[PDB]
């Protein structure tokens, strides 16, 4: 399978998904990175592992749509089946998300349904919980509410901030997603037809 990753910062995401991927056994092969923001440390990352990018500017378009018409020409031009969205801070538009139904993944770091949101370590840090996690999902219309396909636990130690709580989450954001999307991409997980997660 065919994947696009989109990332909007740092890429240590999408650095996982690059090691996952050139594994001998990865049904996934990473084809393109876009970012909707020039000059990001990812751009770096995916130049140096040889993988095209693109840069596609949100503020550049008038509104969601038209920003989104752009990412899925670049899409069609890759041939992509899947797409990763990997630290991407964008909230995409209603016919993207029909369009890609059952084949783009996020990663959110929070255990969903708690803390929906940009700011998920504020709020769990706020709430006060003594564990927190990241979620792999499908994405759906409804943003941070799609079928759950990987989460993954981690404790909130005492005097946290989210300096230190989005370090200890990131280690596990990088083992769920490469490990999510090979499910996804071997087909061994998908949306069903009933809209639930199906396990074949
Ligand atoms: N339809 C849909 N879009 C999605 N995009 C993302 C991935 C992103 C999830 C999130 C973005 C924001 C947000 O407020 N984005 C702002 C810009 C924020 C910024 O400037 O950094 C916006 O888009 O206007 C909060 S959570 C996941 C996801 C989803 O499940 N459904
Ligand atoms: N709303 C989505 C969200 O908050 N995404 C989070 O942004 C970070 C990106 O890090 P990275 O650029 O190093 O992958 C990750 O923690 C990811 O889960």
């Amino acid at each position: 399978a065919r994947v696009a990753v989109l990332i909007s910062g740092t890429g240590s995401n999408l650095q996982a998904l690059i090691d996952s991927t050139r594994e001998p056994n990865s049904s996934a092969q990473i084809d393109i990175v876009i970012s909707n923001k020039a000059a990001v440390a990812g751009l770096d990352k995916a130049e140096r592992a040889g993988i095209p990018t693109r840069v596609i500017n949100h503020k550049l378009y008038k509104n969601r749509v038209e920003f989104d018409s752009a990412i899925d020409l670049v899409l069609e031009e890759f041939s992509i089946d899947i797409v990763c969205l990997a630290g991407f801070m964008r909230i995409l538009s209603g016919p993207f998300v029909q369009k890609w139904n059952g084949k783009m993944l996020n990663i959110h770091p929070s255990l969903l349904p708690s803390f929906k949101g940009s700011n998920a370590h504020e709020q769990a840090l706020e709430t006060g919980v003594t564990v927190t996690g990241c979620t792999v999902h499908f994405v759906a219309e409804d943003v941070d509410a799609g079928q759950i396909i990987l989460q993954e636990a981690v404790p909130v130690k005492r005097g946290d901030t989210v300096a230190t709580l989005s370090e200890r989450v990131k280690l596990a954001e990088h083992k769920i997603f490469p490990a999510a999307l090979q499910l996804v991409a071997s087909g061994t997980v998908q949306l069903g037809e009933n809209g639930k997660i199906c396990w074949v």
